[PDB]
């Protein structure tokens, strides 16, 4: 408790801050889209998507090392 | 101290990154603004709105938390 | 450990979250660059840069302290 409790908001902040960021991501998307790419950028995808998987997966970490 | 003092960064970088966000959603903005987009995107702002809040508030738990 | 180990993948899921907002704001710039502006934007990245800076060296501390 205490220590851990201030763990718990840090996660939720973080988990919070995940959707800020895909929504950011997705507003940059269309932006792109308007314009007209028909490529040329999937591998500024590439980068996101490794790094949201990356992200997602360290937030799995800390939500069953948060059971004990 | 120590443990707890490594959570005092770690608020503090969160806290950082949201101001990185914001500015982040702001530069967005104005690329649309620019577009020529009279709506139709204002329900996407009610996500980063109600994001931004829901953040802004944990971040305050945190900081009253962090008081004891 | 525990308690420790769940400020490493905290700090971790945070370091690759900078990434992403790199990527982010990188993203901005390339469709700030297309549509056509010498300037009157350069005091938004002094911003940005000033932000990331703070953040980078915040991310140190984290990397330090959690040596002891």
């Amino acid at each position: 408790s205490g220590i851990v409790q201030q763990q718990n908001n840090l996660l939720r902040a973080i988990e919070a801050q995940q959707h800020l960021l895909q929504l950011t991501v997705w507003g940059i998307k269309q932006l792109q889209a308007r314009s007209g790419g028909r490529g040329g950028w999937m591998e500024w995808d590439r980068e996101i998507n490794n790094y949201t998987s990356l992200i997602h997966s360290l937030i799995e970490e800390s939500q069953n090392q948060q059971e004990k």
